[PDB]
């Protein structure tokens, strides 16, 4: 006699009138992550520079800037570095090299005295404004200005403040949107390879190093730059692989990059730097100051790699049904709530599993509504509901689940769902299946052609 929760995915599956789970959300960093899938849509589609880049921007970026991003990637086996990154960050505990690096930077950060400045925006990408107003607080001489409206590359949404304060924040320090990119190409030889860079402003001084992250190059920094070119040193280099670099033939892990930047400091003579620093360049950048604090006068930073410590948050999932899924939520409590009261009880359960087959006791039916009920009173309300739902489209995942989910549908347990018991199953549970639609259902999943559908054949659907 099953969960409440297993019923209402066996009707969204009917609904969807496939078999397979109806509730995934796209997810889509997730998708960059998993083996085969992540490389068709980063190397073979674009899809960071077309999809994702754009999506880091509340204001429309323009064709001209699009272009300027999109031409180190013409070519798609130039794409490696834009594939490897978004598999770098951490998340969820993995990699766990990453990660490590990453908190133990993190702590530096914590115990440093360095002077810090902090950009942050809403809604932002990887530094939410709860984590940007944690942050400000607890890393030691810590300003924290705000952009206004920003995803991830705040830098093309709020140019002119970001470099106005950087260039005041410049002269408290003890140290000596135009889509046109001036810069003269600078390239010094790094590692065999030859690195990119813009190298502005007097030649004297603390030079200020701006360092850029994925999927853009030095280009993120054109409308920043000249606000801080007048009085200090900007150096402004393209990672390997990217911008204007060279591109050998690596992994582009974060290692590499490691290794190129170190290279890309000494290659320059730099001695103490100010550090400017964005996504994967923050990583680098902190990472490089942990290892060389004596020689870092100032870190200014904005939408920075920290752990994620789960794929449940701010930048990969909402906590916010849409409202076509509270509408589908609500024709489902619907079919429970029969007399339309805006409460389901132990009998209208009882109708339901009744009319499916089942002879459910008094007392099965009330611990069914103990699963869901969250105040005691003993039926289900649709916010307990929504509770419930909320929860089981996050893993219809177990196996158990899915167990559970293949013995609703096959209503006699001889482990074969059939065409009959599937109209049965739907039926009941309010959908309403043409002959094509049923056939075609059972079609897409009955990989042996039996006209029927066995549990090995489920579970292929339920975790494509
Ligand atoms: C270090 C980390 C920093 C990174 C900075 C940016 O991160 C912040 C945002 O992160 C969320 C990322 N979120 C997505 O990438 C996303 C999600 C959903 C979709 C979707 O399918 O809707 C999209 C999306 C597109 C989305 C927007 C597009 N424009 C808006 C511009 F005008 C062009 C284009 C595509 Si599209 C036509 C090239 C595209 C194609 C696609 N394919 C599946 C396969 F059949 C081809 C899938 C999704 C899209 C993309
Ligand atoms: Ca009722
Ligand atoms: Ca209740
Ligand atoms: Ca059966
Ligand atoms: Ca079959
Ligand atoms: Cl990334």
């Amino acid at each position: 006699i099953p969960r409440l929760d297993t019923l209402i995915l066996v009707k969204a599956m009917g609904h969807r009138k496939r078999f397979g789970n109806p509730f995934r959300p796209k997810e889509t960093f997730q998708a960059f992550r998993t083996t085969d899938v992540g490389r068709k849509l980063i190397i073979d589609q674009n899809v960071f520079i077309e999809g994702t880049l754009p999506m880091g921007v509340v204001r429309p970026l323009t064709e001209v800037e699009m272009d300027h991003y999109r031409e180190p990637f013409l070519n798609p086996v130039d794409r490696e570095p834009l594939w490897r990154f978004p598999n770098e960050l951490p998340i969820a505990g993995e990699p766990a090299n990453i990660v490590a690096l990453v908190e133990e930077y993190m702590d530096w950060l914590h115990q440093s005295p360095v002077p810090k400045l902090l950009f942050w925006g809403t809604p932002g990408v990887l530094i939410p404004p709860a984590e940007a107003a944690r942050l400000a607080k607890s890393l030691p001489n810590c300003k924290a200005v705000d952009i206004g409206p920003g995803l991830n590359l705040l830098q093309e949404d709020n140019p002119d403040l970001i470099g106005s304060e950087i260039a005041r924040w410049l002269s408290t320090l003890e140290i000596s949107i135009g889509t046109g990119f001036p810069f003269d190409p600078h390239y010094v030889e790094v590692l065999g390879e030859r690195m990119h860079y813009v190298d502005v402003g007097p030649r004297d001084g603390t030079p200020v190093l701006f360092l850029h992250g994925n999927p853009t190059s030095s280009y993120v920094w054109r409308n920043i730059i000249p606000h801080v070119a007048p009085k200090h040193r900007c150096i402004a280099p393209d990672l390997i692989g990217m911008g204007k670099s060279d591109k050998p033939d690596l992994g582009y892990f974060f290692d590499d990059h490691v290794r190129f930047m170190d290279a890309f400091i000494e290659a320059l003579g730099l001695e103490e730097v100010v550090l400017v620093i964005h996504d994967w360049g923050s990583a680098l950048g902190f990472h490089w100051a942990k290892r060389n604090p004596e020689r870092v006068k100032g870190i200014a930073f904005m939408e920075f790699i920290r752990p994620i410590p789960t794929w449940d948050e701010w930048p990969f999932a909402r906590d916010q049904l849409t409202e076509e899924q509270i509408a589908e939520f609500k024709e489902a409590f619907s079919l429970f709530d029969k007399d339309g009261d805006g409460t389901i009880t132990t009998k209208e359960l009882g109708t339901v599993m009744r009319s499916l087959g089942q002879n459910p006791t008094e007392a099965e039916l009330q611990d069914m509504i103990n699963e869901v009920d969250a105040d005691g009173n003993g039926t289900i309300d649709f916010p307990e509901f929504l509770t419930m739902m909320a929860r089981k489209m996050k893993d219809t995942d177990s196996e158990e689940e899915i167990r559970e989910a293949f013995r609703v549908f096959d209503k006699d347990g001889n482990g074969y769902i059939s065409a009959a018991e599937l109209r049965h199953v739907m039926t009941n549970l309010g959908e309403k299946l043409t002959d094509e639609e049923v056939d075609e259902m059972i079609r897409e999943a009955d990989i042996d052609g039996d006209g029927q559908v066995n549990y090995e054949e489920f579970v292929q659907m339920m975790t494509a």
